[PDB]
């Protein structure tokens, strides 16, 4: 696994956060980790601020994923650091939850998480698709040119991972949503020379992840570690598919 | 042959006493009403929905009301929730206490925007339109669906007691993606995933209330949706829909949650 440059969205926090930690950390680490997130200037971007002090590597965008403007700005700006250099790795990462039950579901909330967990990834696979195709021309492998969606077995219409834990209706079919997208892309970007791929984290120890005790559950770095691990072993007849941090395929 | 699928060729029984069809002024979903109409045992209410219920798009519709006393056109706009609010209270109101048996989620939109040239609007509007307003009229049907299965006391399910049917799509087969040579549609293909997804958590959540739930894919059917290349592989509208209600007729517990297509074979999610 060797990237010049990734770009990981939600980063400031949770599993973004540890993406850039462990990209800097990587035994050959990118010229260029881009780490989007909402408030540059919150509290809650302040353990990223602090990277950036010390990893010259590493650039903090600001990102509003829901808004085409700050897509455009994102990319734009991202594009004239790597002064026509190709992205090798986007990683949509950033998501939400919503912890309505069937019953309580509403258009509101089914929108707002389909836009930000699904149309999103989709926006900015189009906007950063001309730095992929650079990187691409500079099979199919996540060091070359590959699109990374964060993706959840909560999503698994087969398996409905968690589903005595919470029905969070909005969230599962958004993340179905999200590996069909994925597979689409795959299709769609591979005469581009472009891998996808959708990926299980686990039930990871973050805000999202929420309190809950039980020793299925992951850290951060274990989650992370292993993601990294599988985007290093992946070839092309992987594209489309849906992993997890272990490298196990997952049911749709 | 040389398959066979009893569970889509077999004539079952299907007994539904109450029915409701959105989308039902044109292709599929006329289709439903028609086929409805004319069951040896016929409901005592088949619930038509449509938008401009007396304009020009609504006319063959008003042509079968005008002949059939059980025939109720109901205006609805599926994305909007004040219009569903207002379908289940007259749709309520006409039921005079008695449950709905049968909600059937028709109503759908596909657009012809390829990978490239998709947009937040295109993506936002399939959504709503193909994924939410199932998810809200089911909402809104709950109590009446409730009612249909109270009425029938029990542990089985069926398409005879309490049902929500959704016209789903191997387009959102994530495994099969269905008829990607002849359309992206990424916001038609993830718009039908999600419903897949949707129908699975209701079969889950509604179970304890005696509700079944199935997700069915059509076929590729002559409709406007379905477009005009001739193929070998097309259906019309009646083999379509006298092929879904066979397979609805044959459908009991252990089927809630499938995704089935007109033929009564097993889909891939
Ligand atoms: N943790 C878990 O157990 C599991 C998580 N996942 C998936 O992992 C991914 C990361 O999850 P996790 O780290 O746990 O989630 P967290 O809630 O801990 O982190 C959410 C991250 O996404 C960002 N985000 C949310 N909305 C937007 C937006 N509109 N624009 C820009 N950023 C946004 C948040 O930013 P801010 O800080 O500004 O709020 C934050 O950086 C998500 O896609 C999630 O669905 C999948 C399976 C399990
Ligand atoms: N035909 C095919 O090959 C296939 C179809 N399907 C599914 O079958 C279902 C019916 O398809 P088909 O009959 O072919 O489609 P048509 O385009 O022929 O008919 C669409 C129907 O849905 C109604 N509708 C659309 N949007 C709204 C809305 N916002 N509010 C209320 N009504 C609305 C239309 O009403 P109006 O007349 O007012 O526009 C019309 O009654 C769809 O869910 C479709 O996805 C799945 C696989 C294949």
């Amino acid at each position: 696994l060797r990237v010049r440059s990734v770009l990981v969205t939600g980063a400031n926090r949770g599993i973004g956060l540890g993406f850039v930690q462990h990209l800097l950390a990587l035994s050959n680490p990118p010229e260029w980790v881009f780490a989007t997130c909402r408030d540059p200037k919150g509290q809650r971007a302040q353990e990223l601020q602090k990277l950036a002090s010390k990893h010259p590597n590493l650039v903090i965008v600001p990102l509003e994923v829901t808004d085409p403007a700050s897509i455009k700005a994102a990319a734009a700006s991202v594009g004239e650091r790597l002064k026509g250099s190709g992205l090798n790795l986007l990683i949509n990462n950033a998501g939400i939850a919503r912890a309505n039950t069937i019953d309580n579901e509403t258009l509101k909330d089914m929108s707002e998480v389909y836009t930000t967990n699904t149309i999103a990834p989709l926006l900015l696979s189009q906007a950063f698709l001309p730095m992929l195709k650079k990187a691409a021309q500079e099979g199919l492998s996540c060091s070359k040119a590959a699109i990374i969606n964060i993706s959840s077995t909560a999503g698994s219409i087969q398996d409905l991972y968690l589903w005595q834990y919470g029905q969070a209706l909005s969230y599962r079919c958004s993340k179905a949503a999200l590996n069909m997208l994925t597979r689409c892309q795959s299709m769609g970007y591979r005469e581009h020379g472009i891998f996808c791929v959708a990926l299980h984290p686990g039930w990871v120890k973050t805000d999202m992840g929420g309190t809950l005790e039980d020793k299925s559950r992951v850290t951060v770095d274990e989650s992370v570690g292993g993601m990294l691990k599988v985007l290093s072993n992946l070839s092309e007849k992987d594209s489309g598919a849906f992993l997890n941090w272990e490298g196990k395929v997952m049911a749709w």
